[PDB]
């Protein structure tokens, strides 16, 4: 693997390979003794559309492996860009660092950048459409907390029509055996038609539900996604929707499932749910470090341009 | 010690312990040898209200001990948070790093953060409630330059009514034996009533003075604090106040005291005072590194 | 050498010494294996007027030598400065780090800073009088790609009246033996009168040309500089000028020269020129790392507890 642009370029086999490397990295974090696997390496954080969350995650991961990091964000402003094209920037940075994590608005972006980069490119998503590293850490969370990915019952709650990370995860999961999916969402924000078709094409047991009460205590994972205002300009409307899908304490208690959420959470989950056993979104947050360490390591080794 | 939230959680004992560790750190620096005391460690700089000064200080300190640093500033915006609560952020960062230096506006902030952090939290002031690390380095400066903290005569000049770092230092000093305090300031910015009460309660010889000339050459330390235009909207007014408390060269020359100033200084001290022997504010600036190295080291070790 | 403020403080001898050290650094980079030459050192990036490019360059260089870096950009905004003078800041940072790369608007700036710094100061240009490190890497590019600096034919294209990096390079080159210079530019943006005088005073064969076709293929280096809008408020005019000096394919193919450009390039050079053999601007970009490593190393050693 010379780049990590899209989950659709990876198969269940490579996914597992990565999840394994991730577990190794997690254990290494427990040795607690200074790691130097990527000692003489430099990671370049090239963000056009800022994301302190994603940067810090990758930055931490790189440093945990003993590597160095140079950052270049807010490339969008003319002060941090200066009319220079992505292509020129990728070529210059490509010459400075050993690996690049890119975040660009345009669609080709990542893919294109990889074409001009003499270095591996990790796509931190083109804003949306494709964030591999996120999906991978999601899978790792399930693998880690549920003990397996195959044959699990997962339920997604929230904007499923525009939830990119949800789409990406639904696709990845569709590569595993017997995954039962539940899509809880407002009538308007249902899972894209074409996506459902792919699920059908892969003979995947799935159900579209309109209420959280439709779900049973047999779901293993409850993946909560945000529902932004832009979908319901009318406050009244938005109000009803928030209340209808908000994960409350009384609903969580005793449930078998674990609660995941890519963060940041704002309204999707009550704060009194945090201290409940099934709340796992912050653990999920942590898992991003080990899998990102896994990815950085792999990408660099796989392309030993020594 | 698992956190450093307020000076009021530390006693003279622990203070001295810290000042000692600080000295060690200072010496380790002077030798000029790559240090690796905090080698595999990561410090997280979580600033909601930006402060390049404080960040750089702690960043340098952490790196001098061979540690790594991840920074996250200006959270107070839809350019980094997007509506995520301090509590959620602390929990996420807490899982990434090994130690966190927080800077937040809200009062509980630091303390609260420490409750949700699975990692030590160093309070870089909840805006202007308590800035431990600063007071500690101030103490270190006195200890270092005067040779002792106990029984010294210190004079504070400037906005004493709102000078947070001054209040914090006055409290810490009140924990030492026989410290004589002088509060030089405009009739408008005198030291808070309740603070004076605490000083009285601790039987501390102190005097409020209106002029810099009301002092005698028996002062060991002259701690200069800033006085902002926001206190005297009227330029005329402000103008006269600036002149009245500005530390000038012909006032300094020959004086026993050392001049301290938490920085940045703008009007409080003339530039011709800089090269005078008693000017110690830049040295004080430096001392921040060793004491912060001391604090980072301790907090991490203490929490094995 | 205790500071690097201006190219006019360096002689051909020292220049070559630096270019040599630079080569060493370049080869050290090829030696894929962690360098620790500046292990316990800390570089401070003090930029009042931001420049993500220069910062990243120096940051990379410092980290490649195994050093650490603390950054402090745009103290220009009353947010990062607070009314504190450059002198006070230099003194404080001077006490924190081991070496400082300054970028300030005012003229004295760098020089002045060096007076109050208890640490070496590398001038990243007052943005209008001297950027040593850039000129040095330019020289290194010629030295490395052409094989020599002495007796070469170099042609500068673009705003030569305000091109600071061009002026700095023209001066440095004037210290070498038999360098033939060509100044291709619009009648308005001709090389400053006083500069031409210095060239005359040093008996330097030079020609001022108005067209790129005025150049014969006996040229070794074509240094392309930008021509910003502010020089031709009238779009018509500007468009006119852009087309007249734009380096196109049809013009480059088969030419003996190598093309240099300090970057970022916007209009000055067509993208189809990039993959042509004589295109060397991105290589030039890279060379900044080795020479900056060279400079950082030297400045720190030259001042090792003197």
């Amino acid at each position: 693997m010379k780049h990590l642009i899209s989950m659709k370029d990876i198969g269940k086999e490579e996914i597992l390979e990565i999840l394994d490397e991730a577990r190794k990295m997690e254990e290494l974090l427990n040795t607690k003794r200074p790691l130097k696997l990527l000692e003489g390496k430099i990671l370049a954080t090239v963000f056009y559309e800022p994301s302190t969350r994603t940067r810090l995650s990758f930055e931490t991961a790189m440093k945990r492996l003993g590597g160095e990091v140079i950052t270049m964000t807010d490339l969008k402003s003319s002060s941090v860009a200066k009319g220079e094209s992505l292509i020129d920037t990728i070529r210059v940075i490509s010459g400075y660092a050993d690996i690049i994590v890119l975040r660009h608005p345009s669609e080709g972006a990542a893919r294109l950048a990889s074409e001009y980069s003499q270095v591996p490119i990790i796509n931190a998503g083109d804003g949306s459409n494709q964030h591999p590293t996120q999906t991978l850490l999601d899978l790792y969370t399930i693998m880690r907390e549920i003990g397996r990915i195959d044959g699990i019952k997962i339920a997604f709650v929230g904007d499923l029509k525009y939830g990119r990370t949800v789409h990406s995860l639904v696709y990845a999961l569709s590569l595993f055996e017997n995954v039962e999916m539940y899509f809880v969402s407002p009538k308007e924000l249902r899972l894209p038609k074409d996506i459902i078709e792919d699920l059908k094409a892969k003979n995947i047991k799935f159900y579209e539900k309109e209420s959280l009460d439709d779900l049973d205590d047999d779901i293993d994972v409850l993946y909560v996604t945000r529902i932004q205002k832009e979908r319901f300009p009318d406050p009244n409307e938005y109000e009803k929707v928030k209340g209808s899908y908000k994960i409350k304490r009384e609903y969580v208690e005793g449930k078998k499932f674990i609660i995941m959420h890519p963060l940041p959470r704002v309204d999707e989950i009550d704060y009194d749910v945090d201290d409940l056993p099934q709340a796992k979104y912050f653990k999920q947050s942590f898992y991003g470090i080990p899998v990102r360490m896994a990815i950085l390591k792999k990408l660099i080794e796989d392309n030993e341009g020594e």
